[PDB]
């Protein structure tokens, strides 16, 4: 990494070349070149090369993945004078607030939109119940009224979270896991709604982005539900079209979920006083962000001022509006467990493969955190002599991919021993044979013979799947050796807990209050004993 120059990373996809002429003013004026680059997959690159204490001084992207940037302190505390914060959208701040505190700087924002065709439709409906009145007019010309990605939750969500639907409630410059409003009497409605739309055949429920970009751009479909990077195609479709502010459910406005570019500084840089001198005096101004403009279009900005020349086309004008009508994408993890929860639930309950009360709340309790108790955890996974004694064993997981996640944990119903518990929780789960999954245990005790049994068969038959067990205390009552040999052959790789894997149990499944790990007396000693046995054991 430099000194007295700054390295800036920008997407490929965004208007790069405008940047660099912005910082060649920037090396005009002050003499500090700045390179601008556009890596590939800079977005996975950059979480590594910054770890190192490398990488750029500034790095582009949507505001949701600076969450875990944030996590892992890669990115600096900015706190820039409140006479600036105004320069821009209140809103836009929240974006970039991770824990309380601003790790980047707002640039540009995407968001969903209504787009209707002009011939079609000279004046598009405000709101969502005029849709199936409408449908049946056009549907007499052979026509539909209304077609989007019915398959994903980021097209769907909206017409969902217009009657209160929420993904996590923001409590103040912070979002808590534990609360979730996926299931929510304003959710049912809009779900519902859908539903309705698609038992009639206004739309088909197998569209997808493909068949309505196909449909909207052919002329067949009146009205499609879309965002800016697909203007340009419509552009050239030589279709006469509008946008404008999504349809209204009960009166409510519908919530896409707002999207926004933004410049955040890398923590290992020493640069990081030059590099917002050069966001706030250069990048974010009228000048500069018309410069970046003119390269590739950034649709709707931050900046006041600017934002306000280009409301001046009513496109940009839309986008920003169902942005302030919509809800901040959440940079949080448990964001992924909310995509993968949700995506499934309303294809389920738009085939009819369930109904959306149970669609709903399976996606409401698979998407939010049950946290253990502390002293249950203390109690549940000591490894120590005369630790017989307790009974029934404890699992947390991580359904990995590293990609996306779930966590939790379980514990012995009435019977069903907690392996097994597992094993029906996740077969529930629908999985795709092509995708490959990292799934990790942390238990009370081993696995019994016939849980062993049971997991290696498992296993067997889903060799896309991949499993690791670490575990407090080996259980017995010949046998159970022998099932952890089984579950050895099968390909699992099984440990014993140390310290480090009772640290990760501690700050991930375990509600904790904020207090620290206190490792009780003689926790090394089992561990490494235990761990003489296992290996005598398996080999
Ligand atoms: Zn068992």
């Amino acid at each position: 990494i430099e000194e007295g120059k700054l390295v800036i990373w920008i997407n490929g996809d965004k208007g790069y070349n405008g940047l660099a002429e912005v910082g060649k003013k920037f090396e005009k004026d002050t003499g500090i070149k700045v390179t601008v680059e556009h890596p590939d997959k800079l977005e996975e690159k950059f979480p590594q090369v910054a770890a190192t204490g490398d990488g750029p001084d500034i790095i582009f992207w949507a505001h949701d993945r600076f969450g875990g940037y944030a996590q892992s302190g890669l990115l600096a505390e900015i706190t820039p004078a409140a006479a600036f914060q105004d320069k821009l959208y209140p809103f836009t701040w929240d974006a970039v607030r991770y824990n309380g505190k601003l790790i980047a700087y707002p640039i540009a924002v995407e968001a969903l939109s209504l787009i209707y065709n002009k011939d079609l439709l000279p004046n598009p409906p405000k709101t969502w119940e005029e849709i199936p009145a409408l449908d049946k007019e056009l549907k007499a010309k052979g026509k539909s009224a209304l077609m989007f990605n019915l398959q994903e939750p980021y097209f769907t969500w909206p017409l969902i979270a217009a009657d209160g639907g929420y993904a996590f409630k923001y409590a103040a410059g912070k979002y808590d896991i534990k609360d979730v409003g996926v299931d929510n009497a304003g959710a049912k409605a809009g779900l519902t709604f859908l539903v309705d739309l698609i038992k009639n055949k206004h739309m088909n429920a197998d569209t997808d982005y493909s068949i309505a970009e196909a449909a909207f751009n052919k002329g067949e479909t009146a009205m499609t539900i879309n965002g800016p990077w697909a203007w340009s195609n419509i552009d050239t479709s030589a279709v006469n079209y509008g946008v404008t502010v999504l349809p209204t459910f009960k009166g409510q406005p519908s919530k896409p979920f707002v999207g926004v570019l933004s410049a955040g500084i890398n923590a290992a840089s020493p640069n990081k006083e030059l590099a917002k001198e050069f966001l706030e005096n250069y990048l974010l101004t009228d000048e500069g962000l018309e410069a970046v403009n003119k390269d590739k279009p950034l649709g709707a900005v931050a900046l006041k001022s600017y934002e306000e020349e280009l409301a001046k086309d009513p496109r940009i004008a839309a986008t920003m509006e169902n942005a302030q009508k919509g809800e901040i994408m959440p940079n949080i993890p448990q964001m992924s467990a909310f995509w993968y929860a949700v995506r499934t639930a309303v294809i389920n309950a738009a085939s009819g493969r369930q109904t959306v009360d149970a669609a709903l709340a399976a996606a409401q309790t698979n998407a939010a955190a049950e946290f253990m108790d502390p002293a249950t955890f203390t109690y549940q996974f000591k490894n120590v002599r005369w630790a017989k004694g307790r009974r029934e064993t404890y699992l947390c997981y991580v359904v990995k991919r590293s990609e996306s996640l779930d966590f939790g944990y379980l514990r012995n119903k009435n019977g069903c021993h907690v392996e097994l518990l597992f094993l029906r929780y996740i077969s529930d789960w629908d999985l795709d044979p092509g995708r490959c999954y990292r799934v990790t245990w942390f238990t009370s005790w081993s696995p019994c013979y016939d849980c062993a049994r049971h997991v290696a068969d498992f296993l067997r038959g889903n060799p896309n799947l991949s499993l690791r067990i670490f575990t407090a205390r080996l259980y017995f009552c010949k046998a159970e050796p022998e099932g952890l040999r089984r579950l050895a052959e099968a390909g699992v790789q099984i440990a014993i807990m140390t310290y480090k894997d009772y640290e990760y149990c501690w700050n991930t499944f375990v509600e904790n209050h904020e207090r620290t790990f206190k490792a009780w007396e003689g926790l090394h000693e089992n561990s490494v004993r235990l761990s003489r046995q296992l290996r005598r054991i398996l080999q």
